[PDB]
């Protein structure tokens, strides 16, 4: 069906009672504390027109038609974000418009004039931060590390979460030219935990230490506060390499270019002590750094380090990254996805995230370079768990990885003919030509394997040769927040559960929730009788009279063995150019060897990292 | 005498064996195998003087044809008074000094020296020839200015300097913050910060100052700080006059606590605040009381520049990135048959101001803003460690009249004489860059101290006139704790009376002047006791005289701080020890003492409180 014709079915439909206190709770734009916004369709259109103010940059546009052209996309940007198909990074909705007159954000569209949108565009403050994902080096000096706290802090203070890589930092009781000797990586981290415990915007900073640091141990321990810190364990050489010192039982030399410590330790108790902190305490994670740079269409010229917190983009240094998610659960149509218009929106949306760009302030001028010359949009979805459902696919099978590839195939395919063709109107990235796209025959930015669209991408990463307006394109998000506004499961998540109570304060209550395609499925009699027992078991699995067929559907994330999740993050990832935000989710009858068994079987499959949680640890 | 011949007498004289493990311990330069470049105090004085002397190749006064006489001459000259450890300057100078210089040429004889050698040790100074203990930084209202600044105490940390702030201009707790949901953290929040950083950079530890003023809405917060802040010495800040403030306080009036960029207000009785300034150093010493004001008052080129903080000990106001270099004479060593010998002190002062003045031209700072703060300024802390010693040979009890107008008078005849030499220098060398701008300037009549209680008034008056004209630095003295540099120079520290005459240190020690002067066959109870005070068959008049710091009570340790402050242009350090019987009113009584007298910022400590 025509997009058109589905924006008509979502846009007068408003969030439930829950996503309208989340809102009022942290969206909706407040002096001294006074709303400016009261409504959904409020936010959406101070978002939709300060997006838009990016086409008064559009070299193809002539300036009789700018206006034209201008409230063109302001509505369609409008349409799709009040309809909840597809909803930027919270950054994008908080700080949109920041700076600007009351009086130029929410009027209508009838009065705008052109020189509204140049007031809109010059008028935007030092705070009009629109985007999720940073990575900041942090140098081996005292000057380099604190310039990197007080970069943690600007970052923080205008709602970016930030990342960087420790390695740099030389291992405690180093020599020094001082002096004392070098504290070493994690104590550092410290300050840079001290310092966002009082940035308080409103797990938040991702902190990674390699393999081969001698620190490594101490840093796998450090969890064990550091609480505002995610940690990962950074492989920046190839998987394959790892798993074979692995199943050969092989040591590891840590060292490092500026001490003189070394240490040789097995590579299997180094696993075995990240597995066992792990199953402990979910951390630290695993991020396969290397495998990232595989796929980077600017590696070597530039090196992804890091990842942001929740470790779904790689970045090099000062890179950042906005990020937005179509609902795809909203696409569901008499027994299909519908394609017609998921291609419409993922070219709408590429728009829109690409346009963001160009309305984003950030603290540093180093970061408004590295995005300048690169240009990383993460385009995701939400919904999906939801859109399963909707079909009748269970997660947990080899159909559900098998459509989840095809599905994100047909995305990353037409989101990057998107970025060809803005290229073309817009001009290309300025870092086209030293990258892979172009010094290549036959780069592709993912592992792909398991799609029919397999060969129209290639066709189309040979076009953007040409043709390209940003390095990458798409990845999936945790979508916490968005997914919530949106009334759908999270990211590519399952269900973390079907029913649950919660709680309204009014003023001076339960009130039940139960999935809504759960609800629209299960004879409303069949419902009301097991609703109880669905609570407290958490699952529909146990419960005696419920049909077989609903059930191998309605499996919510502790349903899903740890090798499903697993197997459905690679599916996704196959068709992803950046990372992907997957919980590894494990019963808590999982031991510190089906941990282990997770990390290998990781390292077979084309994942870029991990994250495990095992319920009841924490 | 001659200060030449003083010198003879002490210059062969060797550190104590406690004074020579300290020396090794920290002080004595090792190669990067670990073994030492340095094993003798002379090494280190040899050093020291050499790249001191090495400032006058900038001299605009000396030749072509004349200049490497001329810093032999001074070389040899520094080098006599370290050895004889006469005068010390502040640590870092002794640790830092020659660093980035090539062995060679940092201990080759004097005689065998040419003038390409000093241009070579000059050159090669590196960015950690930091040679200075104290510095102030601002912290604007900002999270880019608060952790810059934060940057900023490592950089100095890293290089060996004690930092300082006033925290006043972070908004209060609970403060709305632009374009987010958040309140501002707070000062006391955001402190944190700075002692997490400090965690974390080694200096040998750097303990930091922080201080809020009476008026910020969060000053209950802050006095209360301290029961993760075990880093900052905490000072309350007084910016008005302490006339204004004993007044509002006898009148039991009010303040208003307010702050520009917050709606948070309050208003609180003075005395209220006072009594929990007083209740929480009664528990553990903290918050001291800094008199900002005062500080203000007697401030060269206030009002355009301000006095905001002082450096950890706070013995130096200073204005925003100003550093100053401290250096003490040990007095002790200038008794001769009753007499202090003013003739070798007068010498002694001249050779340390320049002394103190070529190392701003050696030192190198860690930030450019410091660098012109420092060259524009040119401020010095000459002060004087052995002071206690110097009273015990003179046979004067450090708690009487006759010890505070001795203190008087001799703190008088080295700030005339200092303040002489910088308008020598001023005259030789150059004025300091805002000397037009300043009070010496543009006022008539400026002092910058209180005088009051000294012969020397008159012609301290006529040479603060004459530097009207030429003077080298805008301020010069102040006395500081010493509590290395006093221990490797075998002598009481700063002003300070003896803690203790006999002191484990297995050991063990008695006081030198005690030990030359107790019948030797005149000492188990002392260690114990603490005192002699309660000793029987100690004669009367050994005791009166060798009394320690508990000995003295808070009122005479209170009054012997402001004789001194009375001839000091910067501040001064003196905890004022209480026994462990005072109670809150007696730290309340020290307070209004305080601000009636000419002290410039109090420090309590009471006894067995810890
Ligand atoms: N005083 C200190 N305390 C603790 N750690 C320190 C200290 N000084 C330096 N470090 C640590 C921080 C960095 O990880 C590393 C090097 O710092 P720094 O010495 O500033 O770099 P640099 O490159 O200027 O000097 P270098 O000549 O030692 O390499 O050692
Ligand atoms: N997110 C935050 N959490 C806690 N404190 C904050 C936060 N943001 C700012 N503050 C504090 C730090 C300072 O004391 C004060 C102002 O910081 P900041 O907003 O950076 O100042 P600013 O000069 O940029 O203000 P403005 O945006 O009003 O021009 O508030
Ligand atoms: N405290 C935190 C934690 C994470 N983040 C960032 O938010 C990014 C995306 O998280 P998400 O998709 O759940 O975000 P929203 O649903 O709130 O838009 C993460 O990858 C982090 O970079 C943050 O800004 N602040
Ligand atoms: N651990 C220390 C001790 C003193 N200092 C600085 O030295 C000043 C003088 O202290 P002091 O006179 O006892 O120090 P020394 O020169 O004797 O070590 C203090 O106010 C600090 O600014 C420091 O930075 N770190
Ligand atoms: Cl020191």
């Amino acid at each position: 069906m025509k997009l058109s014709d589905l924006i008509s079915r979502w846009i007068d439909v408003e969030p439930s009672k829950n996503a309208q206190i989340i809102l009022r709770d942290r969206y909706f734009m407040k002096l001294d504390g006074n709303y400016l916004e009261t409504k959904w369709e409020d936010v959406a259109r101070r978002v939709a027109r300060v997006v838009a103010t990016a086409e008064l940059l559009n070299p193809s546009y002539k300036k009789n038609e700018k206006l034209d052209r201008i409230k063109e996309w302001e509505d369609i940007f409008f349409r799709v974000l009040k309809a909840r198909l597809f909803i930027p990074n919270s950054p994008t909705l908080f700080n949109a418009g920041l700076g600007v007159k009351h009086d130029l954000l929410w009027k209508p569209i009838d009065q705008m004039t052109l020189e509204d949108y140049e007031e809109i565009y010059r008028s935007r403050n030092h705070l009009h931060m629109l985007s999720a994902c940073f990575v900041v080096p942090v140098g081996d000096s005292i000057e380099e590390i604190f310039e990197a706290v007080k970069e943690y802090a600007l970052i923080t203070k205008v709602g970016g979460g930030v990342g960087s890589n420790f390695s740099e930092l030389r291992p405690k009781g180093s020599f020094v030219a001082g002096t004392g000797k070098a504290s070493g990586p994690v104590s550092f981290m410290h300050v840079f935990n001290s310092a966002i415990s009082v940035v308080k915007q409103g797990g938040a900073l991702m902190g990674i230490l390699n393999i081969n640091h001698p620190d490594i141990e101490e840093f796998i321990d450090a969890k064990k506060v550091l609480n505002f810190f995610n940690l990962s364990v950074g492989f920046p050489m190839d998987k394959k390499e790892i798993l074979k010192l692995y199943e050969e039982d092989g040591e590891l030399e840590l060292s490092h270019p500026r001490s003189t410590i070394r240490k040789k330790v097995k590579i299997r108790e180094l696993f075995r002590k990240i597995a066992t902190n792990a199953w402990k305490s979910g951390d630290p994670g695993l991020a396969f750094l290397g495998e990232m740079n595989k796929y980077y269409p600017l590696y070597p010229h530039r090196k992804i380090n890091s990842t942001n917190p929740c470790g779904e983009i790689g970045l090099s240094d000062y890179e950042a990254c906005n990020l937005g998610s179509i609902d795809v659960a909203k696409f569901y149509n008499n027994g299909f996805v519908d394609l017609e218009a998921l291609q419409e929106l993922v070219q709408i949306a590429v728009r829109f995230l690409d346009n963001v760009i160009d309305v984003n302030v950030f603290p540093i001028d180093k970061i408004t370079k590295a995005v300048k010359e690169s240009r990383r949009l993460g385009l995701g979805i939400m919904g999906f768990a939801d859109l399963l459902y909707k079909l009748e696919i269970p997660y947990n099978s080899q159909e559900a990885r098998d459509f989840a590839a095809n599905l994100m195939a047909f995305i990353a395919l037409h989101a990057h003919r998107t970025s060809y063709e803005l290229g073309k109107e817009k001009g290309n990235f300025p870092l086209l030509e030293i990258s892979r796209y172009r010094t290549e025959d036959n780069f592709v930015p993912f592992a792909m394997g398991m799609s029919n669209y397999d060969d129209e991408i290639r066709e189309v990463m040979k076009m953007t040769k040409e043709f390209r307006r940003n390095v990458a394109l798409l990845t999936i998000a945790p979508t916490g927040s968005i997914s919530n506004i949106a009334d759908t499961s999270s990211g590519l998540e399952p269900n973390f559960l079907l029913a649950y109570t919660r709680f309204v304060t009014k003023e001076d209550e339960p009130l039940l929730y139960v999935n809504q395609v759960l609800r629209e499925k299960l004879n409303p009699e069949i419902l009301k009788r097991i609703e109880k027992e669905l609570i407290e078991k958490g699952s529909l699995k146990d419960i005696p009279d419920v049909p077989e067929k609903i059930k191998k559907v309605f499996v919510v994330a502790l349903d899903i063995d740890p090798m499903d999740h697993l197997l459905m993050q690679d599916a996704f990832q196959r068709y992803v150019d950046n990372n992907i935000s997957k919980t590894i989710n494990m019963p808590q009858s999982a031991t510190v060897d089906d941990v282990l068994n997770v990390y290998l079987e990781a390292l077979r499959t084309n994942v870029r990292g991990i994250t495990v949680y095992r319920d009841g640890s924490l």
